[PDB]
DNA sequence: GTCGG
DNA sequence: GCTGATGCGA
DNA sequence: CCGACTCGCATCAGC
């Protein structure tokens, strides 16, 4: 549906093939380089030499990308879909919980379909359980017309807690799409930011309220700063239940909010070519801060950040709206 | 797999 | 039973 | 040529 959605779509299955078969962390991050670099790349591609002139389009994609233009399909890509250890492997890191080196295990002991895993479903941890029972719902998108409806729900129950909790869905809802694949909420509240002494149960308050209410309503990953779970908009008189979610909560120092948000918004490659322009200008950005460059190449004290715009002035970037950051 | 060095 | 090692999602 | 490309949380192997 995008000027060169047919190589951008060839990108990112060889990018999930290196991250979940060969294991091969830097190969899958080169892979959805090229294809964010050529998702931006205003012309419809007509040869391989033409993409290689783009950062991070090599050889070897350039090469992939005449056989797609020339065949309309890759042989690699093919000869790796009837392999049948990698496309089980694949398949069985399509359930949150189970990652390369568990599908990579279970495949090797004969596990490799979903009715496999529900036959053994003594071996999965609580979180892969969570995975296989909501398989289905996880892989379906949340429109964003439901985010609304769960924004509602999170921003007022928090609210409930207390009136000085902040919470800011983030993510790709920030960034005004359509749909999302998942909720992505921002938490701070006065009594903690980077300078202040553990307030416990900060986190566990807000996490605690949503259950009551029955919209969180299982747990993979809880501690102080960070929640990971699953929620459901409430539904009306025995009419179709809403689909299971999956919801990530974070806690973050109030005074580091604007890069909290910065980050949490992404997109993650986004992220990845604003940290990287920021070294190139004497700037360091994390999570949390932005910090200078000494002559050294030492980090600085943070900065002072009172806008998202404030940390594109400093790496003297022109600001971004959330919804073009998405790359 | 790519690119800078 | 505790401690270090490792996998997981992001 | 070749080396570069973060963390909070849950679990469990190895004592
Ligand atoms: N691998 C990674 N490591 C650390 N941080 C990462 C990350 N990937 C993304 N992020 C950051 C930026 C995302 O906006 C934000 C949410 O990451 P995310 O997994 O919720 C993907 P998102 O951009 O929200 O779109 P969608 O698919 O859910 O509709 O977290
Ligand atoms: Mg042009
Ligand atoms: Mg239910
Ligand atoms: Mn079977
Ligand atoms: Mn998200
Ligand atoms: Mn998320
Ligand atoms: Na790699
Ligand atoms: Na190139
Ligand atoms: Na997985």
């Amino acid at each position: 549906e995008t000027l060169n959605g047919g190589i951008t779509d060839m990108l990112t299955e060889l990018a999930n093939f290196e991250k979940n078969v060969s294991q091969a962390i830097h190969k899958y991050n080169a892979y959805r380089k090229a294809a964010s670099v050529i998702a931006k790349y205003p012309h419809k591609i007509k040869s391989g030499a033409e993409a290689k002139k783009l950062p991070g389009v090599g050889t070897k994609i350039a090469e992939k990308i005449d056989e797609f233009l020339a065949t309309g399909k890759l042989r690699k890509l093919e000869k790796i879909r009837q392999d049948d250890t990698s496309s089980s492997i694949n398949f069985l890191t399509r359930v949150s919980g189970i990652g390369p080196s568990a599908a990579r295990k279970f495949v090797d002991e004969g596990i490799k379909t979903l009715e496999d895993l529900r036959k053994n479903e003594d071996k999965l941890n609580h979180h892969q359980r969570i995975g296989l029972k909501y398989f289905g719902d996880f892989e379906k998108r949340i429109p964003r017309e439901e985010m609304l409806q769960m924004q509602d729900i999170v921003l007022n129950e928090v609210k409930k807690v207390d009136s000085e909790y902040i919470a800011t869905v983030c993510g790709s809802f920030r960034r005004g799409a359509e749909s999302s694949g998942d909720m992505d909420v921002l938490l701070t509240h006065p009594s903690f930011t980077s300078e202040s002494t553990k307030q416990p149960k900060l986190l566990h308050q807000v996490v605690e309220q949503l259950q009551k209410v029955h919209f969180i309503t299982d747990t993979l990953s809880k501690g102080e700063t960070k929640f990971m779970g699953v929620c459901q908009l409430p539904s009306k008189n025995d009419e179709k239940e809403y689909p299971h979610r999956r919801i990530d909560i974070r806690l973050i120092p109030k005074d580091q909010y604007y890069c909290g948000v910065l980050y949490f918004t992404g997109s993650d490659i986004f992220n990845k070519n604003m940290r990287a322009h920021a070294l190139e200008k004497g700037f360091t950005i994390n999570e949390y801060t932005i910090r200078p460059l000494g002559v050294t190449g030492v980090a600085g004290e943070p900065l002072p950040v009172d806008s998202e715009k404030d940390i594109f002035d400093y790496i003297q970037w022109k600001y971004r709206e959330p919804k073009d950051r998405s790359e």
